[PDB]
């Protein structure tokens, strides 16, 4: 066969396609239950891919239009660069809530050539544009609401955490999958007595673990729900230790933060927002 | 008739002709005649200019090239930008012989059709790109090495001045223009008995004027020469003041700083360098 049609007229005419990505990760702790107690650092970064074929085109075309691009809502940001060569700023006044940036093209024609002698087998490649900070308010930047609460006995130890799904974090209200919640139980541990939702003891590392696959408003509980646990210890009284919760999300950002193409010679096929948990613990 | 073929060729086609201006200014203070004393600021600027048609090829072909540049012999230098906006560099280390800049389109663009709107019948659009400063040693860095010795009596005043055309604080030896030396003097100045050279009195103001049109190493003297003045005073005596030089030159820069042009898309028609004395002073 030959190429695509898609593929000849990117390699020799037009304006080019790119793909946006935000990611963005939370991380919070939460103490006792008192909402703030509460503490947020929400990191991102935003990524820009350019399509395979991408070099050939430039060995066609080598006097390439300007990519000049606008992220919106910023100033909730705090951004580094992670390549300042190939991208820049105004750097003045003042803290509007949008922002400029334009690219070095010699040196992304460079980047993406050399990209490609390293992975030449890829669809797409990723260039870290910018490196982000957004802001780190209390409770209501988070998108799972954690509150933990223990009864310690002497030869029983009973486990109760309560979540609360929180529209307030996110700008469009998407779903968290692939919840994880795992925490250590010291003391002896004999034996799981009882247990909702279902989950699994871990004998080697000592600790419990439950999978939720997804917590939204479509989901069970409405978002907000509990998980309770019953353990019977040989040695005794345990001592609490930090609850560690894993998600990730797919459709929006925390930040609210979004991005426009200025010049012309560029179009977006795609932007992609996604956000993770990162380090997101609960105390008693 | 019809526009030229230059003229549309430029205004619908291929990759566009810039100029490059490096416009420095020395500023300099000889104290006595002891080299050094002598203090050295040396300013620049550099600026890029671009046809008229411009506009209208910009409006033929709305995604253009990007104009990246290469300053060359940099690190002597200590740069601002005038226009922020419009212009950035890499920032981070360390102080190479070379600095590269890249332009952001969207604004030139805009930039270039406000001066259209409000210069229509220029020849070339001047955009101000780097303002900086040179360094900044002592009499090897000032191209006309002035030395001023008064001998100032009861009723007459002698001036000597020794000037010394300096190679070594250009790049290429080039022509100093339109050279002036003013000298107030004081006391009561009521005849200029003798001089050499030729010179004017100037009665409302009370100084003297020397024009020497150009010095060089072609021109008199070899560049090394002196200018002598004898004053009949009715007051007296005369407090010595500082003597005020202006000159200008084209041909060089003091810095030895150039330009390169780095992606396709864009050549120099042209690359001028010029010089001139700004505060350019020497004392008794």
């Amino acid at each position: 066969v030959d190429l695509g049609t898609e593929n000849l007229y990117f390699q020799s005419a037009d304006t080019l396609p790119v793909a946006a990505a935000f990611t963005e990760t939370v991380n919070a702790y939460f103490k006792g239950a008192d909402p703030s107690k509460c503490i947020v650092k929400i990191t991102g970064e935003m990524v820009l891919s350019f399509p395979a074929g991408i070099t050939r085109h430039f060995a066609n075309n080598p006097s390439p239009a300007a990519l000049t691009f606008r992220v919106i809502n910023f100033s909730r940001l705090e951004h580094v660069l992670p390549n300042p060569q190939l991208l820049c700023c105004d750097n003045t006044q003042n803290d509007a809530n949008t922002k400029e940036f334009w690219v070095n093209m010699p040196n992304l024609m460079t980047h993406l050539k050399k990209v490609s002698e390293q992975k030449p087998q890829a669809t797409y490649y990723n260039v870290d544009m910018l490196k982000y900070q957004v802001s780190a308010q209390g409770i209501q930047s988070t998108p799972l609401n954690l509150a933990v609460n223990w009864r310690c006995e002497p030869s029983s130890t009973d486990l109760r955490i309560d979540y609360k799904y929180n529209t307030d974090a996110m700008t469009t209200a998407v779903a968290l999958n692939n919840v994880q919640f795992l925490v250590p139980i010291d003391g002896g541990v004999t034996k799981l007595q009882a247990v909702l939702p279902p989950a699994v003891w871990n004998a080697e590392q000592q600790r419990i673990l439950w999978k939720i696959p997804d917590i939204s408003q479509k989901s069970e509980n409405g978002g907000v729900g509990s998980l309770l646990a019953r353990f019977q210890l040989s040695e005794g009284p345990s001592k609490p230790s930090p609850l560690v919760v894993q998600f990730t999300s797919e459709g929006s950002t925390l930040s609210g933060c979004d991005i426009e193409l200025v010049g012309a010679g560029y179009r977006f096929s795609l932007i992609k927002k996604r956000f993770a948990a990162g380090k997101y613990l609960a105390d008693n």
